[PDB]
């Protein structure tokens, strides 16, 4: 297994790491139909979504994808600094497949 | 793939934007039958619900649903600002369909 | 849809609202079999219930009444101020149909 | 319904109160199969589990089970002080049936 | 059953107690398929993983894995100190078994 983020997202087509080591601007979230989703900004003008759940998603991703949005929500209220997102950048916005927290 | 509440928001039929830039005044949820909801409002006398589930939610809005009660629940208790929400404007209270917080 | 705690406990027999402005001074919870439930009392004595799920439930609260004994928990640590309680008054503790937090 | 710990605790064979108040020592919990458990200590030594599920248990234990492991941490990180446990003490560790907190 | 992490390691092959006496460095977690996954770091530059759940898991430790990543995030986020880490030591990076805070 890889031992960090960058390594991880580098066994993926599609994606890049951001690097932000800061903390998250805004956080939304949606409960409309087709667009369960969360979305988060960062000072510097980034957007990132935690995509809606869907067929190219695997079995395994479902709940990981919940405990994402978990994360993401308490990491903007306690003001934790966003170390790194892994992305895929073949959608918009890029939409989350990891995050380190660092700092 | 909108980058934000506001576009969001303008996906669909029968919603507007409120703009709060304020904590939440109020949180109230129940557990009484027919009744499993939330209910919120802000010292400007608005208030709002997270609606009942019912037939007009489609399976996926099911768990965001639960979930939009956990972050009112615990953005209340945080005190953290409530940016907009976008609602539903052909229910009373306006029912939410999603929530930006930011400062 | 209810505005309020008060107008929601109004559309149920055997209930009735208690105002509280105060803190939970106790906390509760059990996991032994048939009494899986959580008590809550305040300084002056006053002790509530979230009942054991039972035959009287119908389906849709089995979520709601295990979101009821987390907020219970997560209010109480924080020391967040219950405004009102709806109660069934036709059980001893007095059963949780609805909780209100103000400051 | 019992009104507090000790009269539900007396409704049981094998079971005893402990009288702590204090904080949690420390908090220990397992993934390991079979082992899929928590442990706790107070400073006075005394140690609790919440058990394993097994065949002792009935179905509507199985999420206060899993809530009470919720309950032990947060507790812990939150350093709330325990008033009581409800145990078995036909275990070892003594496996918690019910806590209570209270300053 | 065992009374502290210690004991509980040693009822399995292929583990060790590591003695971390810290506080967690960095917190990284995916929802990458077949990566689905927490990775934990210390500032003495040890890398510990919550393993993707697979076939070496029992169904029963399913919910335990869940568990376990929602500790460390939370243990990371209030910076409480890990006092120690039981791991299988046959994986890279080791993969933990059980975790004990205290102090
Ligand atoms: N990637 C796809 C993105 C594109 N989008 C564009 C927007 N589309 C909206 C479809 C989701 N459906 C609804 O929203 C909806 C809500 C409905 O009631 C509202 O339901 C609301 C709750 O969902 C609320 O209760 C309100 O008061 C009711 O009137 C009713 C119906 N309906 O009868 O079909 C549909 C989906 C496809
Ligand atoms: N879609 C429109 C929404 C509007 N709603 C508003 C409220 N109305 C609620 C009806 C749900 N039913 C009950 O609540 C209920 C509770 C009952 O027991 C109480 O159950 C309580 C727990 O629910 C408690 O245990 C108490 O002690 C028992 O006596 C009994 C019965 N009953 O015998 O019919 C019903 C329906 C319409
Ligand atoms: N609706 C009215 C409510 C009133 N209640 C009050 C309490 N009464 C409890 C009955 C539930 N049963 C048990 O508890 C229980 C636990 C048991 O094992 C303990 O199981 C325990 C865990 O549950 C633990 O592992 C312990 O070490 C084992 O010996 C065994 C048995 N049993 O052999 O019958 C029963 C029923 C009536
Ligand atoms: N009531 C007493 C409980 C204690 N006792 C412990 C030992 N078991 C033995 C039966 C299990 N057989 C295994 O062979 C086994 C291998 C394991 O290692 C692997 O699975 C692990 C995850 O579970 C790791 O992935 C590890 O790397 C991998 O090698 C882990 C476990 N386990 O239970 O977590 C079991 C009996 C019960
Ligand atoms: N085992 C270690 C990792 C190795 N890894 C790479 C090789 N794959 C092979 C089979 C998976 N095939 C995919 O094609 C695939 C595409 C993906 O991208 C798409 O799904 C993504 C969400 O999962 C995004 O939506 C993205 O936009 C969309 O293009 C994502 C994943 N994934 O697992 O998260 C897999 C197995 C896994």
């Amino acid at each position: 297994t890889p031992q960090n983020i960058t390594d991880l997202c580098a066994e993926y087509h599609n994606t890049q790491i951001h690097t932000l080591n800061d903390k998250i601007f805004s956080y939304t979230e949606s409960l409309a139909g087709k667009r369960e989703m969360a979305i988060i900004t960062f000072k510097n003008g980034a957007t990132f979504q935690v995509e809606v759940p869907g067929s190219q998603h695997i079995d395994s991703q479902k709940k990981a994808i919940e405990r994402m949005k978990d994360t993401l929500r308490i990491a903007y209220l306690t003001e934790a600094k966003v170390e790194k997102l892994c992305v895929w950048n073949n959608k918009t916005p890029h939409a989350i497949a990891a995050i380190s927290m660092a700092n």
